[PDB]
């Protein structure tokens, strides 16, 4: 079984560091606001987050956020992760300015920061991904398809150790951002409010008016009146009883879908690392607002 993954602090550094880490990606997503037609930087910065830790495989502890491989061709290029270079192209003059800090973490902090910046929940996040050799980049493949149903949704998710509710949870995070017909062959945005982190993905599932159409690129998606989009992956969480029962709950009630997007989150961000009994705890940054900054 498993290759066993130690988080190791960057040497000396402390809450006041990975905090000024944060602070420097928070202050170039409220500056670079321009991209993808003033979405900015925060919906994709999310999805970074998400693909590099998404390839873990909790049989043997391959892929996930730990290695930071995501900087090794065969992961950058993977066609799961295509747009995703523009996080990387983000990121870039803050690990410049912060070159202590390893890819892993970084990849994983620039999540934690555009998920709070956007009024998303606290997420507490633990230092010490070490960065590994080019070989145990995991190959393409590891990551979902969205045309696809709940039951695939569900065995997909138990890969990465997740349950019907942090599925439920960590899927809300389709409040952010939007589709490109060039990198994924779905076009549109998710939702209302593209970089304001609410949980307005459940509402929207279950109030707007949907039809199945055909996008230009030949893919069904589900598209609503107001002009919104989801995936066939999106929409089977309010066709599967389970799932929409849980699809239900988070469009009642913002503070649990927060409570448990955030657990859910870290856990996504944390798999296959294994911290020792004397790691610090999980650090909660203030956002730039919290600071005054
Ligand atoms: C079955 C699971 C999922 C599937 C099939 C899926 C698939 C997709 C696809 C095809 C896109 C559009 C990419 C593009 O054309 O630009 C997208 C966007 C996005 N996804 Fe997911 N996703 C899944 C789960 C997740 C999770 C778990 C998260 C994070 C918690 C997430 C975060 C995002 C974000 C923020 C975007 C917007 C990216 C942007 O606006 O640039 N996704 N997703």
């Amino acid at each position: 079984t498993p290759l066993v993954h130690v988080a190791s602090v960057e040497k000396g550094r402390s809450y006041e560091d990975f905090q000024k880490v944060y602070n420097a990606i928070a202050l170039k997503l409220r500056e670079d606001d321009e991209a993808d037609n003033y979405i900015g930087y925060g919906p994709v910065l999310v999805r970074l987050a998400w693909h590099t830790s998404g390839t873990w495989d909790k049989h043997d502890n391959t892929g996930g956020s730990y290695g930071g491989t995501y900087r090794f061709k065969k992961e950058f290029n993977d066609p799961s992760n295509a747009g995703l270079q523009n996080g990387f192209k983000f990121l870039e003059p803050i690990h410049k300015e912060f070159p202590w800090i390893s890819s892993g973490d970084l990849f994983s902090l620039g999540g934690v920061t555009a998920v709070q910046e956007m009024q998303g929940p606290k997420i507490p996040w633990r230092c010490g991904r070490v960065d590994t050799p080019e070989d145990t980049t995991p190959d393409n493949g590891r990551l979902p398809d969205a045309d696809k149903d709940a039951d695939y949704v569900r065995t997909f998710f138990q890969r990465l150790n997740m349950n019907d509710r942090e599925v439920v949870a960590l899927m809300g995070a389709h409040a952010l951002g939007k589709t490109h017909l060039k990198r994924s062959g779905y076009e549109g945005p998710f939702g209302a409010a593209n970089n304001v982190f609410t949980n307005e993905f459940y509402l929207n599932l279950l109030n707007e008016d949907w039809k199945l159409e055909k996008n230009d690129a030949n893919n069904e998606q589900w598209d609503s009146k107001s002009g919104y989009m989801m995936l066939p992956t999106d929409y089977s969480l309010i066709q599967d009883p389970k799932y929409l029962s849980i699809v239900k709950e988070y469009a009642n009630d913002q503070d649990r879908f927060f409570k448990d997007f955030s657990k859910a989150f870290e856990k996504l961000l944390e798999n296959g690392i294994t911290f020792p009994k004397d790691a610090p705890s999980p650090f909660i940054f203030k956002t730039l607002e919290e600071q005054g900054l």
